[PDB]
């Protein structure tokens, strides 16, 4: 399996993640459940954090709203999910397949719980207050209804196999007996708002409830009354955001109770110090290890080497693992909240990978961290909208160019906390391409200019030193230099040659026009593609044969990839432009549009391509031979990038909300699926 940057855990679900001893962690994300092996079984270096994304539960067609592991010894491999598609599925995580399922619910399911006491019991509840009890082994059921209120959470008793606690949207908490046709045994009034979490005392009774009303309440089953009220402290920061108050009652420390707080802070409440309402802040000493937005779920995981771990899911899109013994953050697994549109490695900071995501946050992945496989920085300043284009500055470290789907073009400094400069001139459509190169008139009359291409077909030339100034339409220069009466084509791609002496423009009609410095004289037009040009890449200038740097790969809405050698036509320097209609090489194999191509900086004529067919293909372009096909993604690939340091390592991003880091040598398939 490849190293994976997963989709964000789902929000506002009382229980859409869970863990089992060993062990294995699973979290709902969009329509799937992603499994994470944690501990010795993850197979990681003694330095790097002991975890790894190993699998995915695929089958649901709508949002997964609930997830629960079977905590019965021997059946830690069984789990259950709930979905907005109306179904409850039982899974086998070792085969990622569905054992059995049901669709008994007639309304949108809220959550579900695997009974801690009965091997095959799974209780679920929907937003009309309907509860189904499901025994999957003998395929039995029990339609129940308690109160005409929206169910938010439910938790089976770990001690009594017939007791189930249910929390509602209005603050009502009930404990029912499922053997007595769902009779309300206790009715707990006190909360004024949504119940988010319900935890029973691990010792055989007491139970704790967490609510949006900022209070935690401990109740006694004997008296059916509340014995303790814990209100959240108004702590200091370390934006209108509502609270989510979830709980964990550690079986090791029955006198302690873990909860979330404002801003995603985690708290450990000492219940013996009742009147003192004494708590301890998680990672109280260290800064920046804590979540920055609210926490939704908490899952206890004891590893095989007896480590007490706690996993948290958050709105800040991080998944964190805490050591309960120290209350410190062991590690962090970042996640994506949208499409992975662009990938770009810096030529200055060689291992620095920038990721353009559809949730309005730029990720910078330090792929060279020895102690951390997921060293990822977030940048949300002045972005908001989807980042659809990225390009590092070629010489200035920490300077990143970015473009958004609403036509914005910006300059972000990642070494500092300076707000990004936003260009005044913007495109009427999505910025699909950015490129650095030598400034052309009128700008040249800065060392490098930032070029941006938008969906409307305009390519703007930006000034780095004066971003708020006026960006120039290069069509105004092309029209004059090459003397063109009729209108110019819709540009869809821009790619500079390595020497900065040649700029290539791809168009909606499928043609690629070849211009040259300093006035963009049209010396060549490639008529090969008959559909919109998506991507163009020039070969690097440090191959065995320096004549390789005249090779140009291109991808369009057709599945066929073309390579064109431009040694002759460029070195001939024709005053009359030349039309080329023959490919120097041809790469067939993909079955859908090509979104991205890139040359390996480690080899000669080795190309990687990203396609809507759901795969990435590695070619030996010179011999037109497919080498390996990566099929890890479940969606359509939007971008691909070669590791600058490892010749065997490639990164890819798709609309499945995933970035995969994979090895060419580990791929069994050689060509795309047919
Ligand atoms: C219009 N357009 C679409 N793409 C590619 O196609 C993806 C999305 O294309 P889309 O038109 O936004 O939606 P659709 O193709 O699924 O119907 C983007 O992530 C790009 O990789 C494009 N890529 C480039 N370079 N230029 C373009 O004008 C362009």
């Amino acid at each position: 399996e490849p190293r994976t940057l997963p989709p964000s855990p789902n929000w506002y679900c009382a229980r859409c993640s869970d863990a089992v001893p060993g062990g294995l962690f699973g979290f709902a994300a969009r329509t799937s459940v992603f499994l994470v092996r944690v501990g010795p079984g993850a197979g990681e270096s003694p330095g790097t954090p002991p975890f790894r994304v190993i699998g995915e539960l695929v089958g649901h067609t709508e949002r997964v709203s609930g997830f629960t592991f079977s905590h019965h010894p021997g059946q830690y491999n069984l789990c259950a999910t709930s979905s907005d598609d109306g179904t409850v599925k039982i899974w086998d995580v070792e085969t990622k397949t569905v054992v059995t399922e049901h669709a008994l619910h007639q309304h949108t399911i809220s959550t579900l719980h695997w009974s801690p006491r009965v091997k095959d019991l799974i209780v679920s509840g929907d937003e009309k207050g309907v509860v189904f009890c499901y025994w999957f082994n003998r395929n039995d059921s029990q339609h129940l209804f308690i109160e005409p209120r929206t169910i938010f959470c439910l938790t089976c008793s770990p001690h009594h196999e017939d007791l189930v606690a249910i929390g509602y949207k209005d603050g009502i908490v009930v404990i029912i007996d499922i053997s007595k046709k769902g009779e309300v045994i206790h009715r707990l009034r006190g909360h004024d708002d949504e119940i988010h979490s319900i935890a029973w005392c691990p010792l055989p009774c007491y139970l704790a409830t967490g609510s949006k009303d900022q209070t935690i309440r401990i109740w006694s089953c004997s008296r059916g009354r509340g014995v303790m009220i814990l209100k959240l402290p108004f702590l200091k920061r370390r934006v209108k955001e509502r609270l989510w108050l979830t709980l964990h009652w550690p079986s090791n420390q029955p006198t302690q109770l873990v909860s979330s707080c404002f801003g995603g802070e985690l708290l450990q409440w000492d219940l013996t110090q009742s009147w003192r309402r004494k708590y301890t802040l998680f990672s109280a000493s260290s800064e920046g290890q804590n979540h920055s937005r609210i926490v939704f779920n908490l899952c206890p995981l004891q590893t095989e080497d007896d480590k007490q771990l706690l996993l948290s899911t958050s709105m800040d899109r991080d998944v964190k693992c805490w050591d309960i013994a120290t209350l410190e953050c062991s590690w962090t697994l970042p996640s994506l909240g949208g499409f992975a549109y662009s990938l770009a490695f810096s030529s200055v900071d060689i291992g620095s990978l920038a990721i353009g995501v559809g949730d309005g946050m730029i990720r910078v992945w330090n792929t060279l961290s020895i102690k951390n496989n997921y060293d990822v920085k977030n940048f949300w300043q002045g972005v908001k909208s989807k980042v659809t284009a990225l390009c590092w500055h070629p010489t200035k470290e920490g300077c990143l160019a970015f473009g958004t789907d609403d036509g914005k073009v910006g300059l972000y400094d990642t070494y500092s906390n300076k707000p990004p400069q936003i260009s005044s001139t913007y495109h009427k459509k999505t910025v699909y391409t950015l490129a650095w190169g030598p400034p052309v008139p009128p700008m040249s009359l800065p060392s490098l200019a930032l070029y941006s291409c938008g969906g409307e077909g305009i390519v703007l030339q930006h000034n780095p030193w004066k971003l708020s100034g006026e960006a120039f339409d290069i069509n105004k220069l092309i029209r004059d230099t090459n003397s063109i009466k009729y209108k110019l084509p819709v540009h869809t791609e821009i790619s500079w040659k390595a020497d900065g002496k040649i700029m290539a423009l791809g168009n909606e009609d499928g043609s690629i026009e070849i211009f040259q410095i300093p006035n963009l004289k049209l010396i060549c037009t490639i008529q090969q593609h008959h559909k919109l040009v998506n991507t163009i890449s020039w070969h690097h200038e440090h191959g065995s044969q320096p004549e390789l740097s005249y090779l140009m790969a291109s991808g369009s809405n057709n599945a066929v990839i073309y390579v064109h050698n431009l040694k002759t036509v460029i070195e001939s320097s024709p005053e009359s432009p030349v039309t080329i209609t023959e490919p120097y090489r041809t790469l067939s194999g993909h079955t859908a549009k090509i979104t991205s191509v890139a040359w390996s900086p480690h080899h000669d004529g080795r190309l990687v391509s990203a396609s809507y067919d759901g795969t990435a293909q590695v070619w030996d372009a010179l011999r037109e031979e497919p080498l390996c096909n990566f099929r890890g993604h479940r969606g359509r690939l939007l971008c691909v990038a070669w590791s600058p340091l490892d010749p065997d390592c490639i990164y890819s991003g798709a609309d499945d909300f995933c970035v995969h880091k994979w090895l060419t040598s580990m791929q069994d398939h050689s060509r795309p699926p047919q």
